[PDB]
């Protein structure tokens, strides 16, 4: 079937909030990359791995997937930064529905309140002085049929 | 080869804490969920993935899988929240001993103390006033 | 193919990482290593160490070598607050041959502090019994 990786190495200034009022629209977070995938088989999953290096004072990080056409996220996941660099990551399992290509986009931001860094410290400095890298990637997989 | 993944969307409040005296017997945490799966290759091992929002007032979280049949848990990982939620995991290869369907339950609960809850704020609210998912995967796969 | 590795040992993980040492071989403490050969050609590698840390409130570094480079080809970030925590890296590598490769996991504090590795940040087992941390490489055909 199909394995796609996204490296992400884009330093991204989050200023995007979510809130309750947002969380179930398009206007949550910021938008920190977009991944076009293709099913290659009928009834097919997609396991979504995000990993993304974020920093923030003290809080809460929220991640979105967006299907484009969509009016709200399919998948929400949460992390968290005291300040310093922390893997905030989403996984979830997208039943596929043919094998038209779909357009996901991965949107960060504030639990409620305050600025997320991707890919840089909580000032948006780079980490260690560097380039750094996340990942989003798409594996397709056969559930299983369970007797 | 088998996959299957068990999203879980409850708000679990887990009561039942880790530690020294319980972690090796099959009383530690709070079962969050149960899956069984059926591997279809003699000598595989699942590659098991919980991803588990939770909160607790700061401190350690706790994730034990049990396999229906042992007297403990087969895998054992660790998670932190200060108070709010965040992605508590564990990932574990486990053997498979032939093809007959094997249950597997998670559970969850504080490090020695506190109260953690799954898929919900600290105090049981919707974490942004909706319904959260966290999610177990089993991915069998044949090793070298 | 896949390949497990798992990791059991109490490791007290004293080697930082630092803006001077990142991009050398000197950074952090090395966890595990581990050897894998390709199978199929043009394939790549997922690899995912989930690796329980501990150290007092601070970061952690995570940085995968693979032999014969000069500096690491994966970094990764993760964070205790004094009691262990699940710290991970993820990456995907692209396969050259089908040679055997040897990788190199090093663990370390971001900038200063002591990390430890399957243990509470004093050396002791955490709730008393011998805990794994896992790195697994899992050949896939890209797109
Ligand atoms: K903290």
């Amino acid at each position: 079937k199909a394995f796609n990786n996204f490296p992400i190495t884009n330093k991204i200034q989050c200023n995007g909030l979510f809130t309750p009022s947002n969380i179930e629209t398009l206007l949550g977070g910021t938008e920190i990359g977009k991944f076009t995938v293709t099913p290659k088989s009928s009834g097919s999953m997609f396991l979504v791995s995000a990993d993304i290096i974020a920093s923030r004072m003290e809080g809460g990080v929220v991640l979105a997937l967006v299907r484009e056409g969509d009016s709200k996220p399919c998948a929400i996941s949460y992390g968290y930064s005291s300040g310093v660099p922390n893997l905030c990551s989403l996984r979830t399992s997208i039943t596929n529905t043919g094998l038209t290509p779909t357009t996901y986009s991965l949107r960060v931001g504030g639990l409620e309140s305050g600025v997320v860094w991707v890919n840089a410290l909580s000032n948006g400095n780079d980490i260690l002085g560097i380039t750094n890298t996340s990942n989003v990637s798409f594996l397709e997989v056969i559930p299983q049929t369970n007797a």
